[PDB]
Order: structure tokens, then sequence, then C-alpha cells
């Protein structure tokens, strides 16, 4: 019973966080889109004018309000804050997602309204008219996580959890030179993906300024670089597949780089970590509020996912459910202040259960394999529903890493594909900065024959709405184009 990581946090709401910042930094720039540039004082005024409209419709605690507003716009973030201010919880769907996914989420969340680009629209449910403002027990957001084999499911996160996450991160990044007025935070992640909550509060927890960018820009590295320099961005939170394809010097003047959501390739550390830039790995399921553990990424060190945030508790366990010893691998379990819940009672019953190991009623079973060391966890891969090639269980991450390690490759992803006749091919998709016949030879020296993937060059790797790699979207079968 050695792989247990424990921690000791003051409960409050996200409105408490914003209002404390606004009180301390009333004249600092909170939100900056070029067109509009709002001090914290004017941000609150604009928030209140929008929240008043929602209250007039009866929206308050207990209500769920959809948000479907284009990225990179002031109104997107003003609308989210307006919902929170009114005491309701917001339910974000990316504007560029399909209308079909949007209808599913809003129906499944039972929203009483959705904020569209030209004003409020109807929601399947009706507001409940509670006049109170939110307390820590009230939901702040409901974010859908795609899952692992089924359809995406709604995760409801309380203000207490969301605030605990934001306050936890205030003890983590840049302790030597804290975030504050003068820092300028990119907001480029989809609001449907809860890492965008990290973006938002990396500004609003400290009196720094949020600088939204449209999602398309974040996927276009040659255009993003000049834009970040122009905007004076100092803080970037992103996803490895996105950043992999960015121009190397697209992070100059960025002093805090955070990656999360999928495995951070060793090469990204080599590209960005060093004196004058804190680079951090962050790991966490939507089910335990954005981030559960983090590690500084430094050159010459293995990539770790790290140690728990203040309020999170981690256990690594065998099949038996008992904690493994240091050096061993096991499934990661998470409890503490960040554990959320599923909307669907049945889904909640199978993922949140008591576990004697951590001694808590609600423990989230992540389904992730990790290796436990006293200085931090190392991510391994799936603990269940593992990819099969033929009949053999394989870990894609090891193939991803071997492809990324090739000379002349900026980014790579593997996939087990099914041929039209119904057999299987392991394919390695590679974005060259590269000689194919010579890359294959290197793969043959480092991988068992059955794990040497068929190589395919591609100009970029497709991403999901969150920014993680979209393996289903990689080209297949392989054109000679
Ligand atoms: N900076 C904020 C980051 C927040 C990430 C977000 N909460 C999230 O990813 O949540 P989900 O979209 O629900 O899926 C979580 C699952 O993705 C994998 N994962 C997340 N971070 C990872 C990391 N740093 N390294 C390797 N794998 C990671 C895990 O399989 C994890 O179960």
């Amino acid at each position: 019973q050695q792989a247990l990581y424990r921690t000791a946090p003051a409960p409050r709401t996200l409105l408490d966080v914003l209002d404390a910042t606004a009180a301390a930094h009333p004249q600092a720039i909170a939100l900056d889109t070029g067109s509009e540039a709002l001090t914290y004082r004017d941000l609150c005024i604009e928030i209140e004018r929008r929240a008043r409209q929602l209250r007039d419709r009866g929206i308050g605690p207990g209500d769920r309000v959809g948000v479907r507003v284009p990225s990179g716009t002031a109104e997107l973030y003003l609308s989210i804050l307006a919902v929170l201010r009114s005491g309701a919880a917001y339910v974000p769907v990316d504007a560029d997602d399909p209308d079909e996914r949007a209808a599913t989420v809003f129906r499944e969340a039972a929203v009483c309204a959705v904020l569209g680009p030209d004003g409020p629209l109807p929601g399947p449910a009706r507001p409940l008219g509670d006049p109170r403002s939110a307390g820590p027990q009230d939901d702040a957001w409901i974010i859908f996580t795609s899952g692992s084999t089924g359809a995406p499911k709604g995760v409801a996160v309380s203000h207490r959890s969301a605030a605990a996450f934001v306050d936890a991160e205030a003890d983590l990044f840049c302790q030597d030179q804290p975030l504050g007025p003068g820092d300028r935070v990119l907001a480029g992640l989809s609001v449907a993906f809860d890492a965008s909550c990290e973006e938002m509060w990396l500004a609003w927890r400290y009196g720094a300024c949020l600088v939204p960018a449209p999602r398309a820009l974040v996927r276009a590295g040659h255009e993003l670089g000049p834009w970040l320099v122009e905007r004076g961005i100092t803080v970037v939170s992103t996803v490895p597949t996105l950043a992999a394809l960015w121009p190397d010097e697209a992070m100059r003047r960025v002093r805090l780089l955070i990656v999360g959501g999928e495995s951070c390739p060793a090469g990204l550390v080599d590209r960005f970590a060093g004196p004058g830039r804190e680079m951090w790995n962050t790991y966490g399921p939507t089910e335990t509020t954005v981030v559960a553990c983090a590690a500084r990424l430094l050159p010459g060190e293995p990539v770790r996912i790290g140690l728990p945030l203040k309020g999170w508790q981690l256990a690594v366990v065998d099949r038996t459910g008992q904690p493994v010893p240091f050096g061993a691998e096991g499934e990661l379990l998470i409890s503490g202040v960040g554990t959320a819940r599923y909307l669907d009672p049945a889904k909640d019953a199978e993922r949140f259960r008591p576990d004697d190991a951590l001694g808590a009623a609600r423990v989230y079973r992540t389904g992730d394999l990790v290796r436990a060391e006293p200085e931090g966890l190392l991510f391994v891969g799936r603990a269940d529903d593992q990819i099969k090639l033929g009949g053999r269980r394989i870990e894609l991450g090891e193939i991803d890493a071997a492809l990324a390690a090739l000379p002349g490759v900026r980014g790579a992803a593997a996939a087990v594909q099914t041929t039209p006749a119904g057999t299987q091919v392991l394919v390695g998709y590679v974005v060259p900065e590269f000689q194919q016949d010579k890359a294959r030879a290197l793969l043959q020296e480092r991988l068992p024959a059955q794990l040497v993937p068929v190589l395919a060059e591609v100009e970029s790797l497709p991403t999901r709405t969150s920014g993680k790699v979209d393996r289903k979207a990689l080209p297949w079968p392989l054109p000679s184009a």
C-alpha cells in the first residue's frame, strides 16, 4: 500500500473568485478582443446587464443554460459569466460542432434556454425562478465528455469543485513570479472542453487579462505566431496535438505553457522547456474537475503527469483493488474536492464508488494505467478497453512515441485500421518537418515486427473539438496522393 498521494481548501464560488479579483484590480484589463477591452470593473457591469436579462426570464440556481456562441468573441465569455452570475449553470457546445451534437447535449442536459449568436433561444425545459445567487453547492457547469466506447455523457461540476480547482492552481504555477496584471492569457480552447475553464480563470483568478482567439487560428500555426506576439500573450494552455503543429518560435515571450488532455511527447519538452518559461503537464478527467495532478516539465527528465492538486487524492491499485508499491503500474483512482458526477444516475453508479484504499464514499475510477513513483505519476495508457491488433492487446502510446522519436518528424499518431475486407493494419501517421524507407528501418530496429506500423505522411494531424488527436479522422486507406 505505497502508491497513495494525499493532500490537505477554502470553499467558495466562481463569482467569489471573480468578485475578489474585481475588488483588488478594478482597473486592470479583464477581457481584450481588439474591438472591446474591458477593465474588471466594466466587465462586472457588462456581466450584470446580461445576467439581468436571464433573471427576467426566470433563470437562476437549479437552471441549466446552453451556450452556443462562436469562439474568439467577447460575447462568448461574457455569456458564460452572465449565466454564472445569474446563479445558473452553463452548458457549452462549440459553435462549430454539428447541430446534431448540439441538440443532443441541450436535450440531454435539459436546458431551459440556449444563448445563440443573435440572442436567447428556447430550451426543452422551463426555468425555475429561484432568485438566489449561486452558492458552492450549486452547479457551475455541465460539460460532456465523449467517453471511451459509448456516447458522450454529461458531467455536472459544482462551484465548490470549480473554485477548488482554480484555487489549487494558484498554489502551483509561477510561484516565483505570480500571475497578475500584465499577464495576458490566450483563450483558444473550445468552451465545450473543460481545459477552457483553466484558460478563463488563469486570467480572472489573478487580475490578468483574457485574450480570446478563434479556434481556426489556433489550428493555423503560421498565422497564430504573429498574432500571439502582437497580442502580447504571456500564458498559453493547450493540447499536445495542437501545439505539435505550431511554429517552433510561436511561443516567444510566453512565460507559462501548460499542456494537458493527452500524452505530452518528449519532443515538446525539448522544444519549449527551459529557463524563463515554466512548462507544465496537467492530467485530469472531466469527472474530477479539469486537472487532478500536474508536473513541471524540464529537459533531461521523463515526462510525468505528476502530483495531485490541493484537495485531490490519488491511489494506484491492482485488479484486487489494493494500492500497488512504488515502481509498479496500476489503475489510477481519484477522490477529493474535485470529484463531480454524471447526470445519468446509472452512469454515475458504475464510475463513482466507495473504495477502501482512499477511504471516501465517492472515488472516480479513471480507467488509466499509471506508474507510481514518489516524485510523480507517469502515464502509461488505457487500463481497460485496450486496442487490439489481431488478438494482441497493444498500447498505442508506445507507437505514438516511437513515431514522434523519428528524425525529421514534428508530430505523429498511430491507429489500428480495418481493411475493406476486414483485416487489420497498424498505421503510423507522421507530419514531416524525413526519408520514408529510412524511417521504416529505424522502426524495425526499435519495435517488434508486429508493431512496426505502415508509414503515411500527412500535412497535419486532425484534431477533435477539444484539440486532442482525432484518430478516426486520419486518412484511410492510404492514398498515394
Ligand atoms: N490543462 C487542462 C487539462 C484538462 C484535461 C481535461 N480535463 C480532460 O482531458 O478530460 P477528458 O476529456 O474527460 O479525458 C481525460 C482523459 O485523457 C487522458 N489525459 C488527460 N490528460 C492527460 C495527460 N496530461 N497525459 C496523458 N493522458 C491524459 C486520460 O485518458 C484521461 O482519462
